[PDB]
């Protein structure tokens, strides 16, 4: 009885996003997505530590889905028989049945089709939630992503002016809880079920061993740094399904930030650092003004530098010496300088 | 010299709330409340672990007090001689004398009467705060609750429109720090003073052993799930006197959320997850649109599923298939399906 | 080529602030500041525990710098040859080159001059960030402070009304990670490099051993309590470069709070407790209404009372019995009282 046009969307691996319109004059459609659960061993840090992960579509995070207010979203969730456990999906964007989790529980070898109406704008988490202690375990094993529900007129500044991004990236942050042996080395396991008991003990102490973007320490540095150009307005969606985070663009700002992630609320302006509450997605716009490397971190700097939570942007363009300049390069402290008379000595 | 009508309020145990008017045309009154401290052993999880608690009025949290802007609140605090320690009360709603703590210190066998003017609207924490290390210990032992100071015109949406709730619940979240023996089992004690030294060591590492609503894991699930009906606008007050929390209604949203808890500020709309800073109360309105079970959690899912922090609502009414529907029930993955050609394989 | 007046600013040790205008009719200037790195052993708690600190200008936090929107800020950063490590500076207020860190790396015996344009209003963190694991280590060793960029018209309430403070204090909160020996006693070291390996292990578990204001437990209590007077509007800037905090003025409120710290956003009103995300500075105004002692804490009360995070204000003036009064002093519970019939017994 729901007589609307159907459109199939092909998702892409984060931190990229499938193509979409920002503002649209198309009416509501049924937007069709497919997510396939994949349990597999994954490498999660620069020393090669492996982890028994569980994913949507083989990535941590799962891919970003993008629709417009009033669309219907029809998700086929597939759990191949190569997997060992039941899985489901819960959309924080959806209304009813535990976000869809109570309608999508599938054993290996099965698939299910859920439809939810996109009545709430913003970026939102989706994650697996099978029941009881399996909920946190599936989520911290990798089974979470995000969906963006755009207004049909695209984003605005909360004061009646349109905003448009030239570029979008999705940064999924994952807290991981990897057991260690008596000597302090990370332990390896042959299957998720084998890893569970030891992993649950680490989870109970609430302190992650790794905090990563795009599934691994160093995923978005080096060759895989994020590209941008001076003058571009870049939307950075950030999600964390289980634990708080405090994003910060080193050398930049958040020009417009929806830290609670919901476009019915005006963004805040000119933030240094914002706050993603565990169990949510937020979004920040920034117009790059300077070329060079930027680090994007959670600004618990221990997590950023020592547990894996740093991405880079590589921005091309011309340097603006009015905004910042090195007036004098490093030089020997003048013989004549008198710093021993300063108030704090 | 304060010549206003007096009205005695009988409090009730959370998560229920004493009856009150939302909007009122009554002028300011002296609203009289009594809180009696009770130290006692309490059961805090589904395995029967017991805990040396300290409470206001025998419950964790202490009861919700509800008054209107401009009322005076006259609290008789009683510390029966069956108790072993001094106690006091500090209202985050009040101005002066450490919130009242510096005027309310009572030994066992004594009572004291404090009056504070309700000049600030919102939901606010109250808690015991005897002095020094006793402050966190009394609070994490259970001695905290909340007070709501309504505008005289009731709540509004921050844009000039009245909001009215059909139902109110108060969810007090408690972080607990229970010692374990060498084998990892929770230890039992015969008195609060006996529990102190071992408990302070757990407190110092800042990681709770239990995170509970209404005083115990499973308190608000099963027979004690919270009731609602499709169409009702429900106000959920949430407090945490010592530690942050990130509330989330699984399958719903926060239609209007005051996460910092103060009604002079417009609420945010359409939240997935909000944030209660430790030492505060916040509030969310939601109009139920779908029947069924909802879980209300902190969305650190480890705390929610494994440390006790899940409540349920049981909502009666008719399902809306437009908002969400199971298009196809779980079925075998079609022989003809081609998932091995997906980009992530 | 930048032809503006230069003005030298002499900084002062926190929690005080160098003199400045709030509103100004002066045009943009080049505001010249000097920061000298000092590595030294410091006492950090009331038991005399010492710590291998690294500081700007010999204090934790580093001093508050105050300029106006559109000023240029020219910082000479000095690293004396008595220091052992390279250092740099990153301003969250600045645009480009990792906030200045990529232009300011200096070895012992060198100095460098950085200029950044103050294009963003608010309070912002600055901190050392040499590269890789040295970033969190230098920051949690003490190398962080804040800068305030005022609008030229001074502060406003976000609704078109000027706000002016009579008094300003800067509270820098520091999370510290001090190793312990097998017996649980804090370990002492002869140099920062000697302390590193053991300190990094404590840092990795993300749980501080001390959380302090102005560099030490008890720094702002006793003789060094903060002064104020009934009727004064006091601005409290609070920063935390690495870890979240939840400030609360016990016995007061935040009348106007910019918890994300940026003056382009209207403040929230009448807060009990606010939230400083790690990696940021926020600010609260409060007009004192009552004399006496107030405690200013982070409202994780364990951190406040047991890990060092309490300051005091001592406020002079006349008590207002309308706002709060002790109606009846502590007295024996009346023989006739009937508390055994209360609902919770
Ligand atoms: O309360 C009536 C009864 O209806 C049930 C039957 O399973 O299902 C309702 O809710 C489901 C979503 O949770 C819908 O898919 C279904 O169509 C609707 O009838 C039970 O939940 C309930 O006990
Ligand atoms: O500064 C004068 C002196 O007055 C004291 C006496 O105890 O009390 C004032 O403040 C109290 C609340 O903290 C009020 O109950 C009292 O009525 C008021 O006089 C001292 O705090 C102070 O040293
Ligand atoms: O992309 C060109 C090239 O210019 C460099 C040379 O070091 O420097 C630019 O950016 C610096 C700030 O990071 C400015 O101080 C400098 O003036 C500007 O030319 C390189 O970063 C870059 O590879
Ligand atoms: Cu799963
Ligand atoms: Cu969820
Ligand atoms: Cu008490
Ligand atoms: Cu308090
Ligand atoms: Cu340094
Ligand atoms: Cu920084």
């Amino acid at each position: 009885d729901l007589k609307l046009p159907r459109q199939r969307v092909d998702l892409v691996a984060p931190p990229f996003v499938h193509v979409h319109e920002q503002a649209t004059k198309q009416g509501p459609k049924i937007m069709e997505f497919k997510l396939v659960v994949q349990e597999k061993k994954m490498v999660i840090d620069e020393k090669g530590t492996t982890f028994q992960a569980m994913t949507f579509n083989g990535s941590m995070p799962g891919p970003l889905m993008v629709v417009h207010e009033g669309d219907y979203v029809e998700v086929t969730l597939v759990n191949p028989a190569t997997n060992t456990m039941p899985h489901n999906i819960d959309f924080h964007s959806a209304t009813g049945a535990l976000g869809g989790g109570a309608l999508t529980l599938i054993n290996p070898g099965e698939q299910v089709v859920l439809r939810w109406k996109a009545t709430r704008t913003g970026v939102f988490v989706y994650h697996c939630a099978p029941g009881g202690p399996m909920i946190p375990w599936h989520v911290v094993s990798g089974m979470n992503g995000a969906v963006m529900v755009l207004p049909r007129d695209g984003l605005n500044d909360g004061h009646g002016h349109s905003l448009r991004y030239d570029r979008i990236y999705y940064i999924g942050e994952q807290d991981l809880y990897v057991p260690r042996d008596e000597k302090g080395n990370f332990k390896s396991y042959d299957s998720p079920g084998e890893a569970y008991s030891d992993t649950e003990e680490v989870m109970r102490k609430l302190t992650p061993t790794h905090v990563v973007f795009n599934g691994k320490a160093g995923a978005l540095t080096g060759k895989n740094a994020l590209n941008a150009n001076v003058g571009e307005n870049v939307l950075i969606v950030h999600s964390q399904a289980n634990r708080d985070s405090r994003p910060h663009l080193i050398g930049g700002h958040g020009d417009y930030v929806w830290e609670t992630g919901k476009f019915s609320n005006a963004p805040e302006t000119g933030l240094e650092t914002w706050f993603i509450r565990g169990g949510s997605a937020g979004a920040a716009l920034y117009k790059f003004l300077q070329p060079g490397i930027y680090a994007y971190v959670t600004h618990n700097l221990i997590e950023a530098a020592n547990l894996g939570a740093t991405a880079h942007f590589k921005v091309e363009g011309k340097w603006n010496d009015d905004l910042m300049t090195q007036v004098k390069a490093p030089a020997d402290i003048p013989t004549g300088s008198t710093n021993e008379n300063l108030y704090f000595q």
